[PDB]
Protein backbone atom coordinates (compact mmCIF):
# COMPACT_ATOMS: atom_id res chain seq x y z
CA UNK A 1 0.00 0.00 0.00
CA UNK A 2 2.93 2.43 0.73
CA UNK A 3 5.79 3.66 -1.87
CA UNK A 4 9.05 4.16 -0.19
CA UNK A 5 11.59 6.72 -2.79
CA UNK A 6 14.90 8.01 -1.98
CA UNK A 7 14.89 11.51 -3.16
CA UNK A 8 17.27 12.89 -5.71
CA UNK A 9 20.68 13.42 -4.26
CA UNK A 10 20.18 17.13 -5.34
CA UNK A 11 16.94 17.31 -3.38
CA UNK A 12 17.95 15.78 -0.41
CA UNK A 13 20.94 18.44 -0.55
CA UNK A 14 18.68 21.24 -0.84
CA UNK A 15 16.41 20.13 2.11
CA UNK A 16 19.15 19.42 4.59
CA UNK A 17 20.48 23.24 3.63
CA UNK A 18 17.18 24.71 4.21
CA UNK A 19 16.72 22.66 7.50
CA UNK A 20 20.60 23.17 8.69
CA UNK A 21 21.23 26.67 7.78
CA UNK A 22 20.84 29.51 10.38
CA UNK A 23 18.33 32.17 8.94
CA UNK A 24 15.67 33.43 10.85
CA UNK A 25 13.59 34.85 7.92
CA UNK A 26 11.35 32.18 7.89
CA UNK A 27 7.86 33.10 7.31
CA UNK A 28 8.77 33.54 3.52
CA UNK A 29 7.84 29.63 3.49
CA UNK A 30 3.52 30.90 3.30
CA UNK A 31 4.32 32.83 0.59
CA UNK A 32 6.15 30.24 -1.61
CA UNK A 33 3.44 27.90 -1.13
CA UNK A 34 0.55 30.71 -1.69
CA UNK A 35 2.66 31.13 -4.71
CA UNK A 36 2.32 27.73 -5.95
CA UNK A 37 -0.66 27.47 -5.42
CA UNK A 38 -1.75 30.42 -7.08
CA UNK A 39 0.53 28.90 -10.13
CA UNK A 40 -1.50 25.60 -10.11
CA UNK A 41 -5.02 27.85 -10.39
CA UNK A 42 -3.89 29.24 -12.81
CA UNK A 43 -3.43 25.92 -14.95
CA UNK A 44 -6.76 25.01 -14.33
CA UNK A 45 -8.46 28.07 -14.93
CA UNK A 46 -6.34 27.80 -18.54
CA UNK A 47 -7.42 24.59 -19.42
CA UNK A 48 -10.96 25.45 -18.49
CA UNK A 49 -10.93 28.44 -21.20
CA UNK A 50 -11.42 25.94 -23.87
CA UNK A 51 -12.86 23.16 -22.14
CA UNK A 52 -15.04 23.83 -19.47
CA UNK A 53 -15.63 20.23 -18.45
CA UNK A 54 -12.30 20.81 -16.67
CA UNK A 55 -14.25 22.44 -14.01
CA UNK A 56 -17.08 19.34 -13.45
CA UNK A 57 -14.47 18.22 -10.24
CA UNK A 58 -14.96 22.13 -9.11
CA UNK A 59 -15.96 25.30 -9.98
CA UNK A 60 -14.69 27.23 -7.59
CA UNK A 61 -10.56 28.55 -7.82
CA UNK A 62 -9.77 29.57 -3.86
CA UNK A 63 -7.15 29.31 -1.54
CA UNK A 64 -7.91 28.09 2.25
CA UNK A 65 -5.92 28.49 5.12
CA UNK A 66 -6.46 25.92 7.94
CA UNK A 67 -4.58 26.46 11.07
CA UNK A 68 -4.81 23.51 13.96
CA UNK A 69 -4.01 24.19 17.23
CA UNK A 70 -4.41 20.47 18.90
CA UNK A 71 -3.03 18.41 16.08
CA UNK A 72 -0.15 21.37 15.65
CA UNK A 73 -0.66 21.79 11.56
CA UNK A 74 -1.01 24.45 9.46
CA UNK A 75 -2.77 23.17 6.06
CA UNK A 76 -2.79 25.40 2.88
CA UNK A 77 -5.74 23.90 0.35
CA UNK A 78 -6.12 25.07 -3.20
CA UNK A 79 -8.68 23.90 -5.78
CA UNK A 80 -5.92 24.09 -8.61
CA UNK A 81 -5.23 21.54 -11.32
CA UNK A 82 -3.75 18.78 -8.80
CA UNK A 83 -0.94 16.63 -9.26
CA UNK A 84 -0.32 13.16 -11.20
CA UNK A 85 0.94 10.50 -9.12
CA UNK A 86 3.98 10.77 -11.64
CA UNK A 87 3.98 14.42 -10.92
CA UNK A 88 4.33 14.03 -7.54
CA UNK A 89 7.52 11.20 -7.36
CA UNK A 90 8.90 13.80 -9.96
CA UNK A 91 9.32 16.48 -7.00
CA UNK A 92 6.11 17.74 -6.94
CA UNK A 93 5.74 18.44 -10.83
CA UNK A 94 9.23 20.97 -10.51
CA UNK A 95 12.32 20.74 -12.31
CA UNK A 96 13.88 20.44 -8.95
CA UNK A 97 17.28 19.15 -10.36
CA UNK A 98 18.43 22.18 -12.15
CA UNK A 99 16.68 24.63 -10.08
CA UNK A 100 18.50 22.91 -7.04
CA UNK A 101 21.71 23.60 -8.93
CA UNK A 102 20.90 27.50 -10.01
CA UNK A 103 19.50 28.20 -6.34
CA UNK A 104 22.71 26.65 -4.75
CA UNK A 105 24.87 29.10 -7.16
CA UNK A 106 23.00 31.75 -6.55
CA UNK A 107 23.60 31.32 -2.50
CA UNK A 108 27.63 31.12 -3.15
CA UNK A 109 27.36 34.61 -4.97
CA UNK A 110 24.90 36.32 -2.02
CA UNK A 111 21.44 35.61 -2.57
CA UNK A 112 19.52 34.19 0.63
CA UNK A 113 16.89 31.55 1.32
CA UNK A 114 14.02 34.07 0.44
CA UNK A 115 15.31 34.01 -3.00
CA UNK A 116 14.22 30.08 -3.22
CA UNK A 117 10.90 30.73 -5.08
CA UNK A 118 13.19 32.40 -8.20
CA UNK A 119 14.28 28.93 -8.84
CA UNK A 120 11.55 26.71 -9.38
CA UNK A 121 11.78 24.91 -5.71
CA UNK A 122 9.51 27.09 -3.00
CA UNK A 123 7.61 23.92 -1.77
CA UNK A 124 10.88 22.71 -0.01
CA UNK A 125 10.66 26.06 2.04
CA UNK A 126 7.74 24.57 4.06
CA UNK A 127 10.81 22.53 5.79
CA UNK A 128 11.99 26.16 7.66
CA UNK A 129 8.94 25.31 9.35
CA UNK A 130 7.72 21.68 9.22
CA UNK A 131 8.96 18.84 10.91
CA UNK A 132 7.14 16.70 8.56
CA UNK A 133 5.09 17.86 5.28
CA UNK A 134 1.94 15.49 3.97
CA UNK A 135 0.57 16.88 0.16
CA UNK A 136 -3.02 15.35 -0.41
CA UNK A 137 -3.55 15.91 -4.26
CA UNK A 138 -6.13 15.10 -7.11
CA UNK A 139 -5.51 16.06 -10.83
CA UNK A 140 -8.62 14.88 -13.68
CA UNK A 141 -6.74 12.88 -14.81
CA UNK A 142 -6.01 10.45 -11.92
CA UNK A 143 -6.75 9.48 -8.62
CA UNK A 144 -6.10 10.82 -5.18
CA UNK A 145 -2.66 10.52 -3.67
CA UNK A 146 -0.83 11.70 -0.23
CA UNK A 147 3.18 12.50 -0.46
CA UNK A 148 4.80 12.46 2.34
CA UNK A 149 8.29 13.35 3.94
CA UNK A 150 10.25 14.45 7.18
CA UNK A 151 13.44 14.78 4.63
CA UNK A 152 16.27 12.28 6.06
CA UNK A 153 16.60 11.61 2.51
CA UNK A 154 13.44 9.44 1.52
CA UNK A 155 9.27 10.19 0.65
CA UNK A 156 6.49 8.01 0.52
CA UNK A 157 3.59 8.06 -1.60
CA UNK A 158 0.14 6.22 -1.55
CA UNK A 159 -3.17 6.07 -2.50
CA UNK A 160 -5.30 8.32 -0.78
CA UNK A 161 -8.18 7.04 0.91
CA UNK A 162 -8.74 10.13 3.20
CA UNK A 163 -11.72 12.81 2.91
CA UNK A 164 -12.01 13.10 -0.91
CA UNK A 165 -10.79 16.57 -2.10
CA UNK A 166 -12.66 17.19 -6.15
CA UNK A 167 -10.06 18.76 -7.46
CA UNK A 168 -6.43 20.42 -5.81
CA UNK A 169 -3.77 19.93 -3.47
CA UNK A 170 -3.82 20.29 0.32
CA UNK A 171 -0.52 21.19 1.86
CA UNK A 172 0.12 19.81 5.80
CA UNK A 173 2.47 21.19 7.70
CA UNK A 174 3.21 19.40 10.92
CA UNK A 175 4.86 22.50 12.23
CA UNK A 176 7.89 22.54 14.40
CA UNK A 177 7.48 22.87 18.23
CA UNK A 178 9.08 26.18 17.95
CA UNK A 179 7.15 27.91 15.40
CA UNK A 180 3.72 27.33 16.31
CA UNK A 181 3.51 31.17 15.95
CA UNK A 182 2.04 30.52 12.42
CA UNK A 183 -1.07 29.08 14.01
CA UNK A 184 -1.93 32.53 15.11
CA UNK A 185 -4.48 34.47 13.64
CA UNK A 186 -3.21 37.34 13.84
CA UNK A 187 0.35 36.34 12.27
CA UNK A 188 -0.83 34.71 9.83
CA UNK A 189 -3.06 37.75 8.51
CA UNK A 190 0.13 39.59 8.79
CA UNK A 191 2.16 37.49 6.25
CA UNK A 192 -0.68 37.28 3.46
CA UNK A 193 -0.74 41.25 3.85
CA UNK A 194 3.09 41.45 3.70
CA UNK A 195 3.73 38.69 0.74
CA UNK A 196 0.52 37.94 -1.05
CA UNK A 197 -1.25 40.84 -1.19
CA UNK A 198 -1.86 40.70 -4.82
CA UNK A 199 -2.59 37.07 -5.45
CA UNK A 200 -5.23 36.80 -7.76
CA UNK A 201 -7.67 34.07 -6.10
CA UNK A 202 -9.23 34.18 -3.26
CA UNK A 203 -7.46 33.43 0.57
CA UNK A 204 -9.71 32.38 3.20
CA UNK A 205 -7.79 31.96 6.28
CA UNK A 206 -10.23 29.95 8.80
CA UNK A 207 -10.92 30.85 12.45
CA UNK A 208 -10.62 27.94 15.13
C1 LIG B 1 5.31 22.23 -6.07
S1 LIG B 1 3.70 21.56 -6.35
C2 LIG B 1 2.56 22.43 -5.44
N1 LIG B 1 2.91 22.95 -4.25
C3 LIG B 1 2.00 23.64 -3.52
C4 LIG B 1 2.39 24.22 -2.19
N2 LIG B 1 0.75 23.80 -3.99
C5 LIG B 1 0.40 23.28 -5.19
N3 LIG B 1 -0.86 23.45 -5.66
N4 LIG B 1 1.31 22.59 -5.91
MG1 LIG C 1 15.57 19.42 -13.89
Amino acid sequence: EVETFAFQAEIAQLMSLIINTFYSNKEIFLRELISNSSDALDKIRYESLTDPSKLDSGKELHINLIPNKQDRTLTIVDTGIGMTKADLINNLGTIAKSGTKAFMEALQAGADISMIGQFGVGFYSAYLVAEKVTVITKHNDDEQYAWESSAGGSFTVRTDTGEPMGRGTKVILHLKEDQTEYLEERRIKEIVKKHSQFIGYPITLFVE
